[PDB]
């Protein structure tokens, strides 16, 4: 649950992402894959990437970063009223991709890391607080659907 002022901060931060969605999406995925190499094994289409240079050179990885961040942005713009948008993603991630909730924690922290890396000094303490709460709400509503499905 976020206040109106917190949502305003989230959507202000998101404007930084929307100016270069593919560059942000690329770096989020590279941070996830290099920090947590077990996450790469869930992607049949990326497991061939052995080095970060190959990851950086991969246009398909940048494409997938765009898909991921476009979906997240659509959810964030609902300011918590995201049941219809979140349900299919929860269902596909539990039943088809088999993504443990832990990996959604990893990607949440990776988003915070990338924002500080690309906008140093321009991602303030209030903005980090609001973004973190928004990613927690997203993860918590996914977790509720995971529990319904019995997925661990
Ligand atoms: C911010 C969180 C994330 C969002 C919004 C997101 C969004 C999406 C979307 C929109 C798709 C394509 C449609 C679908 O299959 O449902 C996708 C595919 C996928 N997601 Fe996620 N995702 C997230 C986090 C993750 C994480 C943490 C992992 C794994 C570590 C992951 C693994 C996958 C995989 C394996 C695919 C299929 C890729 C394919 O082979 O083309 N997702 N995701």
């Amino acid at each position: 649950g976020l206040s109106d002022g917190e949502w305003q901060q989230v959507l202000n931060v998101w404007g930084k992402v929307e100016a270069d969605i593919a560059g942000h999406g690329q770096e989020v995925l590279i941070r996830l894959f290099t920090g947590h190499p077990e996450t790469l094994e869930k992607f049949d289409k990326f497991k061939h990437l052995k080095t970060e240079a190959e990851m950086k050179a991969s246009e398909d990885l940048k494409k997938h970063g765009t898909v991921v961040l476009t979906a997240l942005g659509g959810i964030l713009k609902k300011k918590g009223h995201h049941e219809a948008e979140l349900k299919p993603l929860a269902q596909s991630h539990a039943t088809k991709h088999k993504i443990p909730i832990k990996y959604l924690e990893f990607i949440s922290d990776a988003i915070i890391h990338v924002l500080h890396s690309k906008h140093p000094g321009d991602f303030g303490a209030d903005a980090q607080g609001a973004m973190t709460k928004a990613l927690e709400l997203f993860r918590n509503d996914i977790a509720a659907k995971y529990k319904e499905l019995g997925f661990q």
